[PDB]
């Protein structure tokens, strides 16, 4: 369709499209009301005219207005103003896509339940297509997916898959050992996911019994091996281990580098070491877009290592924690769904308006990481993160649709609840996601353009912060960026030129955070808002040491402070990719930071 | 406030309040838009006037309209017309509360994330109050709760609690054995939940280490005992066992009676037997409002048995699966939150309009079951079932707020995600639930009146079906109700007077189901819609045998057919409590069933 205008797909930083939203919103409500009325048009309304003007009705409507006025007062006092175009530089939140908002309220009037096709065929059919759209977003050939309440639960479902997968070889030896005849025991704990899947689908009349002897029964949960995750992982991963049965003790942190990506050398050291101890690797977790720094694990290097390890008989499951960055992969896909060759990226992105100044914006490392996702077994992807779809809407994609038989209980599921971890599920959530995917195709013609704006906006912010120097009363405060962003997240810290006190810097940034958040003051009057996170040795190691030293801090300070406090901005506003529009908000960020620093002294 | 009018709280069976909904809906949107604009009123709109009338904008808005028109076409073709006043007699679906609908779309414009207070203080504060409102709904003295994506996941969180609770005594023996000095091993596996909780909160500096040696680590998951559930349980319970680590093999079905409630005799036989084998009881699941029959387990009898078993040193955790019936408990609570004495119920219910003909509507058995919930450790309750709150919104209540320390990771949580099973969570869901609880108090002055209408509507349907006899061309088809409803669910079957063929009846009811569902025809033209379920010996035993014989079927037929097919109606319409309004739809149900039977022959 040539090239769509992202500015028509948001209510707006200043409600510029408020009328458009209301008109479409009310049109949709009207179509629903009309649908209600003409189901059984012969039925007369149960609520009479006299009822609707009676006093009982009025006092109830007034009580309802009272409640909504209190809800409105509370929302309008404390909610976060991240709809702003260039003043909110923090958490993974901006506006959400108007078509999703519209479709959600529309779908909610029907209130269909997607756990069961009978309850809502249309939103049920819609969720199946969303699953296939997740798969093609991941270049899965014959893959699948479904909407999940959120990323954490999708991650848990990742472990549910992996845990059950590693247990299936042992369970084949117990029910139909012919499938795994002549296989060692350690060979069974290192079968590639596909061999396990080909074997299970081979034993049609025995699938039920093999699954009955699987990790579903409760047996062999420590036998199935260690779960490896980046040391900077999201706590949902701990929670996932805990809940799924392998437990916290079967979770091994793989160290990260100075770019805060899984050190593939130490990943190799850990996997090979465990293999010498005959300890199986349940799976490895690669994060494409880490929570605290927006880093992209080299997924290619992770899957190539699995390829170089299978010669030594070592196979690990790979699940990609793309809760945040999953939708980003649409920037690499052309309208035929082919991964754009890297050398053609800057051209295609210019052709499609994905990026508006033609330079390199995406590493080939980050590029390569995203392509390799198609080889992982499963992916967590949050529509309510970089899908710009409203909470609550997470996702999971599986490389092979058959894999869902490892988890099923008893093509379009008649009871999708039998193929997923959770239960009841809003068909409105599926309509909300389907609407976004069908207004914005999951490639450069749609989401690519929105992801590109995110990244470009993050890049202008990186170049603004670099060199940002403020003069705060004899003191000169200087801004330093953490690493060049692998995605759209820009971490940064403020430091006094001279102060070699790292706990004093951490207290400086903890003070700018306080003045740039709900802590100090009214959020509705905050001229600049950000988030903050702590890099502590227990979880980050000395991964920040190169950075702490770049700033002039000693290895002793680093150990004395034991952590570094950094401000993060997951730059999700779509309005800042235009240099000129960013230039409007640059002086308003420096000015807001100037009094926030001046306030931290005096 | 005297007595509120349920008819103002729904868009309506025929959109009678459509205008009211749109006006409030648009008022709310306008307040949000105004809030956006006056965050930083000095900022000029980023989207220019020229942009909003440009051609790029128009084609994108048109593409968006195209997508919504396809969403609308699909929704209006296949969605279920359960908004109708008295024609939908099936699944747990009617209208949802307008204030919830309104609050949800309002909250969604802010799109706050409740996993973290910073992301949305107002909806975060709202969810805390919802938790306390869940607790007081359960008469928990100093209890707690939170919204859960759905019932299944709340059930899973129930097992997460129980699994971790039974493991804590063993873990105290490993980290601070003083707490459990002189305690046998089997005594440790039978400590009452409160003793475990008092001991954990006693060891302040060791809480972290005890939890590190708990079931969170992965150890002792088969040591902690068997999970007992009604044989007619929801598959989420199987799924819960599977996922949580104890596995399918640690799940013991307790037989049910002819009223399809947990046979407390056989519950006692199972628990005492396991105790003679020194096998601990992880917990028992009591269902208040079963999925397929709306039966209410005698929770009082379950907790009194626990009281009579602790003398023999046998303690079991009790979790109440009230996904469906949980909100029903509001019918028993007066405006000071005291459980209404049973002998005063029919008076108070008449006083408050909870019931409109003054007779017994609620057994003292069902009454007693509901009161006993206050002694259970935790409860699953679905706002999106009998809360009339839109999907997706489940719930969990815990008897003792401290219990959440058994599950926490690292008063108003600053990171509610550290106190719950799931992760990201729509603040809009909390606003939606808070709005309902604050328009309708969780007692006879609010939800009681809505639950009462449900039950009364179900009672008129029971008396209609009883005696419903149709003449279908020389054949005379007769309707038989399954059991008197413990709540608002009415099961029933159609039988040929004469046919002693039970598989032939099951095929008759499977044919009425086909004509009364999306199977045969357009759902939008179906004059009567219902659900259907199969009572199969593997899961129901001979619990339906008394019923199968009441209808004239042999114990041989029952074993020959191996199941009975029953139609279920979870009567959730609020419009049918008025005998006169039910009388309008009685002839339209018989007439719709008359041609649906006539169509099944010929
Ligand atoms: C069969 N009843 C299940 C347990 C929950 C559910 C499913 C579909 C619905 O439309 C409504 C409720
Ligand atoms: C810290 N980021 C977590 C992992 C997810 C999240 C939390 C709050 C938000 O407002 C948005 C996203």
């Amino acid at each position: 369709k040539g090239e769509m205008n992202l500015n028509a797909l948001f209510i707006g930083d200043k409600a510029e499209n408020g009328q458009l939203y209301k008109d479409l919103l009310i049109d949709l409500v009207d179509e629903h009301l009309g649908w209600r009325q003409n189901y059984m048009p012969q039925d007369m309304p149960v609520i009479s005219s006299q009822e609707r003007t009676s006093k009982s009705y009025e006092k109830t409507v007034n009580h309802m207005k009272d409640v909504l006025n209190e809800i409105s007062s509370r929302m309008r006092t404390h909610s976060v103003p991240w709809h702003t175009a260039g003043r909110y530089w923090g958490h993974m939140n901006s506006e959400t896509l108007m078509p999703s908002l519209l479709a959600y309220n529309f779908a909610m009037l029907w209130n269909g339940n997607n756990v069961a096709y009978e309850s809502s065929p249309a939103t049920s059919q819609m969720e199946e297509e969303v699953g296939h759209e997740f798969a093609h977003l991941m270049s899965y050939k014959n893959g699948w997916g479904h909407i999940v309440a959120d990323g954490s639960l999708a991650n848990l479902e990742g472990l549910w898959y992996a845990r059950n997968i590693k247990s299936l070889p042992f369970a084949m030896k117990e029910v139909k050992p012919e499938l795994v005849a002549g296989k060692s025991d350690w060979e069974l704990l290192n079968m590639p996911t596909k061999e396990i899947m080909d074997l299970l689908e081979s034993a049609e009349d025995e699938i039920d019994e093999i699954k009955a002897h699987s990790a579903r029964s409760g047996k062999h949960l420590q036998a199935i091996g260690k779960w490896l995750v980046p040391q900077t992982k999201h706590y949902s991963w701990l929670k996932a281990a805990d809940i799924i049965g392998i437990g916290l003790d079967q979770v091994i942190p793989v160290p990260v580098d100075h770019n805060y990506r899984m050190d593939i050398n130490e990943l190799e050291k850990i996997v090979r070491g465990l293999a010498e101890e005959q300890i199986p690797v349940l799976g490895v977790v690669g994060v494409v877009g880490s929570t605290e720094e927006g880093a992209v694990d080299s997924i290619d290097k992770i899957i190539a290592l699995r390829d170089e390890l299978m010669k030594d008989g070592i196979y690990y499951y790979v699940h990609v924690d793309a809760a945040y960055g999953g939708y980003g992969r649409a920037i690499f896909l052309d309208e035929d769904n082919n991964f754009i060759p890297y050398e053609d990226l800057q051209d295609v992105h210019e052709e499609y308006g994905v990026f508006k100044e033609k330079k390199e914006h995406i590493s080939r490392e980050v590029y390569d990481a995203y392509k390799a996702i198609e080889l992982a077994e499963s992916v967590t992807i949050d529509p309510h993160k970089m899908g710009y779809i409203p909470y609550s809407a997470g996702g999971i994609v599986i490389q092979d649709i058959r894999m869902r038989d490892v988890i099923s209980y008893f093509d379009i599921p008649a009871l999708l609840g039998a193929y997923i971890l959770e239960g009841s599920k809003a068909g409105a959530t599926a309509a909300s996601v389907w609407a976004a995917h069908h207004v914005l195709p999951l490639n450069v013609a749609g989401y690519g353009k929105l992801i590109g704006a995110s990244i470009e906006g993050s890049h202008h912010f990186y170049n603004f912060l670099n060199d940002l120097t403020f003069k705060v009363g004899d003191k000169e405060i200087e801004v330093h960026t953490l690493t060049h962003p692998d995605f759209n997240m820009v971490d940064y810290v403020f430091k006094e030129k001279g102060n070699d006190d790292l706990v004093a810097m951490n207290k400086l940034n903890h003070d700018v955070y306080d003045y740039a958040s709900y802590v100090k003051g009214n959020i509705y009057n905050n001229e600049f808002i950000t988030s903050h996170t702590d890099f502590a040795i227990p979880d980050y190691g000395n991964s920040p040491l190169k950075f702490v030293n770049s700033l002039g801090f000693s290895d002793e300070e680093w150990n004395r402070a034991g952590k570094v406090t950094v401000l993060r901005a997951a730059v999700m506003t779509p309005y800042m990719n235009d240099k000129e529009e960013f230039d409007v908000y640059a002086p308003k960020i420096q000015a807001a930071l100037q009094e926030k620093l001046e306030q931290i002294y005096d």
